[PDB]
This record gives structure tokens, C-alpha cells and sequence, in this order.
């Protein structure tokens, strides 16, 4: 399972009962292992750079690496074997739905920041309106009544 | 891709390469088609529900239909054999991504609704004091007027 890494030509390219060991073999792996293996194969095939995907899937990688990720492998689509696409596109799928899952987060996160500096404005202006009324009808009632009783 | 539904047996069932198939073939089905092919694997087996997911994943079903069919799958986990658990675990994550991502666009319609109730109803409030100073302010600048006047 250490060994599954190292293996390339072509039966094992095109061979997705390979690709399937790894993805185990990746969930196996705490996050520094997964970008340590990660690194040893920078070669810039397509090899690589799926093996690279699936070992940094879940390497507590942030949003904008995740993208990254994505998009390196996404641009050598054609270049992933007949055999292998179903399992590829399963596993490219997962990666999207969890990049959709970031922007709604952060979609989220925007929405209760700007609806709450609304609100905490607008609670301040109502504190400052709040106080104004009161002291200028104390006053109006202060005196009102004074002048009531002048005139009886 | 037909009768891939049909195939059971040990050699059949322990092969991710049918599963991966079985996938690849529900993904060409229209959700009356897929239901019709659901309906005849309901026995409660680990193979029959796995397929059911399959099928039903995406047959244009709701987040509530898919947050009952996640709940099944991910309890039959441990009936799955070794060589397919790799190939379940993705495909499980996927459906429970999915489910997760309804969630949070629930939550997003509730805070959504929340937040511009709060707003307007505080900003009616709000409203109701700036007119309520105004009517007072004026009443002060009439007794301010009749007591500046000496006519």
C-alpha cells in the first residue's frame, strides 16, 4: 500500500482497480504523509497530477488549493483512459460538490456578516432615538403642565 | 448496460468493476425508468439497496427522499465486501455531499428571511420614533412661538 505509489506504464494507467487502491490507500494517510507522498510526483503527467489530486483530497487543503487541484487535472480529462473515467468522474464529482459546499459557506458567512452590521446600526441610531424622545417629551410635559397652571 | 441489474452472485457482487458499471448505467435513465428498475430490488439485502441507491442517486429525487436513502446506505456499510468498500465510501460521500449542500441552501433561505424580518421590523420602529419626534418637536416650537410673541 506503500509500493501502490510507485507503480506507472500503462496497464496500471488505464487500470481502475488500480486507481480505486490508491484512493484507499490515500484515506489511510494523515494529511503531512499525504503531501509528502504528494511531492514525489511533480512530473506534470496526468499520472501525477490525479495521484496528486487524490492524496491531497483530504490533506486539510484550503478552498483556493482544492480549486487548484481541480482544475489541473480537469484540463487532462481526455487524457484519462475509457476504463477509468467512471470512477475518475465519481471521484471529480465528490471535489466539486465539496468546492460548491466552500462558496456557500462562504456565501453564508457574508450574508449573516453584512445583515448584522445593518442591524447593529441601525439598533444604534433607534438607542440614539430612543433617548432623544424621551428628554424632548419630558420636556414638552414639563412644560406643558407649568404653563396649564399659569393660566387657571 | 441492461440486465446489469439483474447479475447477482458472490463472483458478481464482491467486483467493483460491477458496481462501477452498475453507476455508469444509472446514469443513463430517466427517473421513471430508474424507479421502475428500483421497485424490483426491495428484498432489504445488502445488493438490492445498494443498487436502489444506484438507481434512485440520481432519478431526480428531493434532498428528504435523498436524506432517507443516505440513511440506509451508510447503515448496510458494513456489509460490503472489502474490494467494493473503497468504491461505496466514494460514492456515499458524494450522496451525503449532496445532501449536506441542500442543508446549507435551507440554511441560507432561513437566515435570508430572518435577517429582513428583523430589518424591517425594526426599521418600522425606527420609523414610527423619528415621526413621533417629529409631532413632539413641533408641539415644543409652538409653545416656544406663543411664549415669543408678547402680542
Amino acid at each position: 500500500c506503500s509500493d501502490i505509489w510507485a507503480l506507472q506504464g500503462k496497464s496500471t494507467e488505464t487500470n481502475p482497480l488500480y486507481w480505486l487502491r490508491a484512493m484507499d490507500c490515500a484515506d489511510r494517510l494523515m494529511p503531512a504523509q499525504s503531501r509528502q507522498q504528494a511531492r514525489q510526483y511533480d512530473d506534470g503527467s496526468w499520472q501525477n497530477t490525479f495521484k496528486q489530486g487524490i492524496l491531497l483530497a483530504d490533506a486539510k487543503i484550503t478552498p483556493y488549493e482544492r480549486r487548484q487541484l481541480v482544475a489541473r487535472i480537469e484540463a487532462l480529462s481526455t487524457e484519462i483512459p475509457a476504463q477509468v473515467r467512471p470512477l475518475y468522474q465519481l471521484w471529480r464529482d465528490g471535489q466539486a460538490l465539496q468546492l460548491q459546499l466552500a462558496e456557500e459557506r462562504q456565501r453564508y458567512s457574508k450574508l449573516q456578516q453584512s445583515s448584522d452590521s445593518e442591524l447593529d446600526t441601525l439598533r444604534q441610531q433607534h438607542h440614539v432615538l430612543q433617548q432623544q424622545l424621551e428628554l424632548t417629551t419630558r420636556k414638552l410635559e414639563n412644560l406643558t403642565d407649568i404653563e396649564r397652571q399659569l393660566s387657571t
